[PDB]
């Protein structure tokens, strides 16, 4: 039951409910969550606040007493996790355009001190004409270190592992991870559920051949600072960003 939403948009088909929208002014597509709570309380108020072209936008919301309503950005590529398994690798030029994109995503939320602690692939929207981050269900502003063990173990850094307390340089670990996957098709650390946090506490960067013989070294050399366990000598999103092979 939307009111004020069915006058300006056009409630197609469906996909807490997901549905096709279309904005009456523009003709563009949007998607509609309805969601029928002091978590879902606090994504909302990021998802008003974070405004990036590499980032899934919160068009606008409507607060009703039974359910809760978000007309969002629809992304028809999808996540690059699907991508990643068609191609399985991908060429450095294209890779390093995704970096740009989850880098500048990660940058912007790190000056408004939110860090997101979720950047896998399946919250990474593929753009036809790009990267989009989504899904800030574990974003948080970063007020002191952070002691909570979540995320997807793959891409999850040491510190939060070691549990001696984490900030926003742990995105950064993400997208070394991530940056690494797309280059050869498999993880930096691997294991076979402890065997993979020693590999991670460890924080040994490896580029195994033949699968890395054609990569160049500035790329290693970008990956390698990226996944340090030093977090103050760690890369910061800025460092990414005026990195040769970024630009
Ligand atoms: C055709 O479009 C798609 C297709 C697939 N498939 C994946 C599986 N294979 C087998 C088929 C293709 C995956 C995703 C999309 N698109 C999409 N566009 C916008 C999203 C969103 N998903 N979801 C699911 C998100 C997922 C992650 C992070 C953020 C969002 C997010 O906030 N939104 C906005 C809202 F949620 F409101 F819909």
């Amino acid at each position: 039951i939307p009111a004020t939403i069915t006058e300006r948009y056009k409630v197609g088909r469906t996909i807490a409910v997901v549905k096709e929208c279309v904005e009456r002014s523009t003709a563009r597509e949007y998607a509609l969550k309805i969601i029928k709570e002091h978590m879902i309380q606090n994504e909302v108020s990021i998802l008003r606040r974070v405004k990036h072209p590499n980032i899934v936008l919160l068009i606008e919301e409507m607060d009703v007493p039974t359910e809760l309503y978000l007309v969002m950005e629809l992304v028809k590529g999808g996540d690059l996790f699907d991508a990643i398994t068609s191609t399985n690798k991908y060429t450095e030029r294209d890779a390093s355009g995704m970096l740009y994109n989850l880098a500048s995503a990660i940058k912007y939320l790190h000056s408004l001190n939110i860090v997101h602690r979720d950047i896998k692939p399946e919250n990474l929207l593929v753009y036809e004409h790009s990267l989009k981050l989504g899904d800030f269900g574990l974003a948080t502003i970063v007020d002191g270190p952070l002691y909570t063990v979540c995320g997807t173990p793959t891409y999850v850094a040491p510190e939060i592992i070691a549990e001696t307390g984490y900030g926003l340089k742990v995105d950064i670990w993400a997208a070394g991870v991530i940056t690494y996957i797309l280059l050869c098709g498999f993880p930096p650390f691997r294991g076979s559920q402890e065997v993979l946090f020693d590999q991670i506490l460890m924080g040994q960067v490896d580029f195994p051949s033949p699968y890395w013989d054609n990569v160049s070294d500035s790329a290693k050399e970008l990956i390698t600072m990226m996944l340090l366990v030093d977090v103050d000598q760690r890369f910061s999103a800025v460092q990414v960003l005026e990195h040769p092979w970024v630009n």
